[PDB]
């Protein structure tokens, strides 16, 4: 049976309340393709900040594996509207209720960082 994830991500330099529907994660490996578009939000209390959120469904047999990701700033203009500093990735953990926090600029991980 598939397995579905929680992203978050945040970038100081954008907005969730303008920039919804052009912030994208261009991913690959682990059976996914292509652009993944944040559709809703996290506010953080701890943090005081607020994440783009979206899941995403992989295949069962696509836990453990590693995928390849980077953040893109406005899909409306491809990848000349901006992508994150680089190459990221992370390891589908399968967790039940697994979530991944990407800050712009790091690796996205399993445990919620301090934001500032």
């Amino acid at each position: 049976p598939d397995h579905t994830f929680t992203i978050y991500y945040y970038n100081e330099d954008l907005s969730t309340d303008t920039d919804m529907g052009k912030v994208d994660l261009w991913m690959w490996n682990a059976g996914l393709d292509g652009s993944y578009v944040f559709d809703g939000t996290y506010y953080d209390a701890e943090n005081k900040v607020t994440w783009f959120k979206q899941t995403i469904t992989v295949a069962g047999s696509n836990v453990g594996k590693t995928v390849g990701l980077k953040a893109r700033y406005d899909n409306t203009k491809g990848w000349d509207g901006g992508s994150d500093t680089a190459d990221r990735s992370f390891t589908i953990s399968g967790d039940e209720n697994e979530v991944l926090y990407y800050v712009d600029g790091s690796d996205p991980v399993h445990e919620k960082p301090v934001i500032v």
